[PDB]
């Protein structure tokens, strides 16, 4: 149910440059993962109720890198700082969705597609959207699903975005890569889910609540077996949750 807005020819100009730019930079910094991270962080804020939070620029704001579910983040934002300000005309709010396409591209990952013309909003929502990796399914359900209106598939597709990275004991607590090939996207994030707990790799509560789920495990298994699945299942979620709030 999208009405993308219309942009100038200069701001679609803009996209296209960006968009080359921040392949070569998060491609040679090696911080795609931090940068779908931050992608991620800025939309997940959703709330459909009362159409608050969501992909609009706000983690930016020194108020929103400081919600504890953001720790690290502010190195992703100072990263992108100096490119940003070759490209004055996007939106913080294109611009960071944007770079969470173009983690996922470099990657190996699939071409989620872009649309422009979010508009960077004045007040950050209120802290404690974002979801908590020590609980499970009801909890997945209740932020994914109550809050920002994604599916049960868009949250089992998204999560396997954890295909690519590392949590940090000085960031969340949690540490370590959930893969061996952690600036690989792949499959692999349900591959290890599925074998068990490798020394080594990291899994969260939260990654282990879709083994036990009736609707998210098929899922699970799915997206083990058939990667062409998993990639077209998660670039249609990662565009739906990249336009929260955008274009309805
Ligand atoms: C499903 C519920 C989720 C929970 C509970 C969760 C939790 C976490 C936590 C605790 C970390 C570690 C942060 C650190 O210590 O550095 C992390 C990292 C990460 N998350 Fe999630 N996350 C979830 C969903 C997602 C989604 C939907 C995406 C994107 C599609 C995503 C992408 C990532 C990435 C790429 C990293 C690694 C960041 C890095 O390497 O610095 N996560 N996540
Ligand atoms: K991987």
């Amino acid at each position: 149910g999208k009405s993308y807005p219309t942009v100038s020819a200069d701001y679609q100009k803009a996209v296209e440059k960006a968009k080359k730019k921040l392949r070569g930079f998060i491609a040679e910094k090696r911080c795609a993962p931090l940068m779908l991270r931050l992608a991620w962080h800025s939309a997940g804020t959703f709330d459909k109720g009362t159409k608050t939070g969501g992909p609009f620029g706000t983690i930016k704001h020194p108020a929103e890198l400081a919600h504890s579910a953001n720790n690290g983040l502010d190195i992703a934002v100072r990263l992108l700082e100096p490119l940003k300000a070759e490209f004055p005309i996007l939106s913080y709010a294109d611009f960071y969705q944007l770079a969470g396409v173009v983690a996922v591209e470099v990657t190996g990952g699939p071409e989620v597609p872009f649309h422009p013309g979010r508009e960077d909003k004045p007040e950050p929502p209120p802290e404690g959207r974002l979801p908590d990796a020590t609980k499970g399914s009801d909890h997945l359900r209740d932020v994914f699903g109550k809050a920002m209106g994604l599916t049960d598939q868009d949250i089992v597709a998204l999560s396997g975005g954890h295909t690519i990275g590392a949590a940090h004991k000085e960031r969340s607590g949690f540490e370590g890569p959930w893969t061996s090939n952690p600036l690989i996207f792949d499959n692999s994030y349900f591959t290890e889910l599925l074998s068990g707990e490798k020394e080594g790799l990291l899994q969260l509560p939260s990654d282990k609540a879709l083994l036990s789920d009736p609707v998210f495990r098929p899922l699970v298994d799915k997206y083990a077996a058939d990667e062409d699945a998993f990639f077209a299942d998660y670039a249609e979620a990662h565009q739906k949750l990249s336009e929260l709030g955008f274009a309805d």
